[PDB]
């Protein structure tokens, strides 16, 4: 028999609905490519049983903690099943925006000014030190959970009083949250596939930022691929993303989000080590520009597994 | 029945023999403490079977990659067994000295000047930029694998022409290697147990550095607990270790290694998230100074598990 592949999709994160759609697309692409692939939802199926169930390899189409944060990767490593995407460390680090930012800053790479807060600090009241650091960011700011995706838990803050409500929202999702200087844009994303950096994308939301609706449920978001930069700036963006990728230790495939600010410089937002694969998703757009069918894309991601 | 605890020991890393000794001590301390503990060696026993075998919780007494680097933690998380020490991210990060250093530098914490190299770069010939960066460290330097323990693969380089052999040695143990400025010492270590920072230890090897023989097989190494610092410097050391610990995201217990340099300042070397527990080991020494039996120590570590 040829290899039986499990496409892991759904799960129980805030990105479940997106993952169900990513997995649906991946499953079809793999079967179209001649791969004996089957959908497996960890919400329904105990994933510690995959090997016992007869699977040879795993395509990870989960998003968020418990699929994308090193935990599942560790289990698959010990079970001895090859799997797509980054290993334990790089998956855990890429999920943790606070620690990605620290790593990248330690490496001399460009990141937006920011303040990190814990839920325990917020509950008690912030120090004068922290309040001064927050004030120095100016307004607006963006507030985000450290370990989410799909713009879950995020908001733009334009008044000091409402920072509290933005923090409360983000703290529903994580015990660690980031307050970041608002960047002017424009916004970009760059997909990586093995050793190939795919054509860049410029993303233009119709509203204040690339929120959940703008990502998955809007026909108003615009996309430009390649991004339409001057050749030197496209080279600058590619070199930045490659250094960010290598600094985190990522492998296989992924997507790094970047924005310009008013100073004309690129800033790193985050890396994603199990990117969206839906009809609205960005890695498929870059791959299409690179002359790949969606089927060719997913077969390639699978071939790259250990 | 009351809970059956698996003490994981041995495994297949370069630190196997240390781990067999750590686990032997932990097993006895747990049983003296009234805990129904059993030794389980992942070299002999399929660790994916622990829950099936009837275990309720796991005491990790493994050292090195595959017990200490987040992989096993991920498996245990998905199996649903509580386990001792740090989670997936902090274990993976603490094992990766290169990425710990970047994280800590990003956070403004003191780390020795260094250069990181990959094995592929070394095989081809280093760039002029890399050669210039190595020269700027001066001599002597220490060379270490990124992801080892127990001083495995490490050497001091006092002459330019001996750097290549030191690099070749370290590259036997990891594909990523660090060249670091030689620090004058003295050398310290600080153990963390839950929220408690234990009494500091000053370590005085008889030779060039605290090598494998000095760690595990010598009656010549000297230890001072507490470290014998002035009150203000002891406070400084504790504050630095606590910030390093929290920046990594570690939990449960662990030990951070620190050295003075000739400027009189402390520099962070690394964190260890599954510390040695042998008769030569440091966490037990700190615990004894804090008025605990070894049995009380390991019972507390186990109580702290998820
Ligand atoms: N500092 C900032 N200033 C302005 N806009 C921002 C900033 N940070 C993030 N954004 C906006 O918020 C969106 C989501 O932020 P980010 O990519 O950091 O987190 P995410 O929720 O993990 O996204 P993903 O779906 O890619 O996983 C960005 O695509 C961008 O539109
Ligand atoms: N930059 C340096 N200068 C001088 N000595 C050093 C330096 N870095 C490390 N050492 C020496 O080498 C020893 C081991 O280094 P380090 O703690 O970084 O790695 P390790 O192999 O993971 O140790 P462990 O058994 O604690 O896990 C230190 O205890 C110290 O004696
Ligand atoms: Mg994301
Ligand atoms: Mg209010
Ligand atoms: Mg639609
Ligand atoms: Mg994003
Ligand atoms: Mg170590
Ligand atoms: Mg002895
Ligand atoms: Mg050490």
């Amino acid at each position: 028999m040829t290899d039986k592949i499990a496409v892991l999709l759904g799960g129980t994160s805030a990105e479940r609905e997106v993952s169900l759609n990513s997995g649906a697309a991946v499953l079809a692409g793999l079967r179209e490519g001649g791969i004996d692939a089957y959908p497996v939802d960890p919400k329904e199926v105990d994933v510690t049983q995959l090997k016992s169930m007869g699977f040879q390899k795993v395509f990870i189409a989960l998003h968020g903690r418990g699929g994308e944060d090193g935990t599942l990767q560790g289990m698959l490593e010990l079970m001895g099943l090859p799997y797509t995407g980054s290993g334990v460390m790089a998956s855990a680090l890429s999920m943790d925006k606070l620690r990605s930012k620290l790593l990248w800053q330690g490496a001399g790479l460009p990141v937006a000014p920011w303040v990190a807060l814990t839920r325990a600090e917020f509950e008690k009241g912030l120090s004068d030190k922290q309040l001064a650091e927050i004030s120095a960011l100016g307004l607006p700011v963006i507030v985000k959970p450290s370990r989410e995706g799909s713009s879950v838990g995020m908001s733009k803050v334009v008044a000091e009083n409402a920072l509290q409500d933005a923090l409360r929202l983000a703290f529903q999702h994580d015990e660690e949250v980031l307050i970041e200087k608002w960047l002017s844009g424009p916004e970009f994303t760059v997909a990586i596939l093995g050793e190939e950096i795919l054509p860049s994308i410029r993303i233009q939301p119709s509203g204040t930022f690339y929120d959940y609706e703008a990502k998955y449920l809007s026909d108003e978001t615009q996309y430009f691929c390649p991004a339409g930069l001057e050749a030197s700036q496209e080279a600058n963006l590619q070199a930045l993303v490659l250094k960010a990728w290598t600094t985190l230790g990522c492998k296989g495939w992924g997507r790094i989000d970047v924005m310009l600010d008013s100073d004309g410089q690129f800033y790193l937002l985050e890396a994603n080590t199990s990117p969206g694969m839906t009809s609205h998703s960005l890695v498929p757009m870059a791959a299409r520009q690179a002359g790949m069918s969606f089927s060719q894309l997913v077969v390639r991601i699978l071939e790259l597994a250990d």
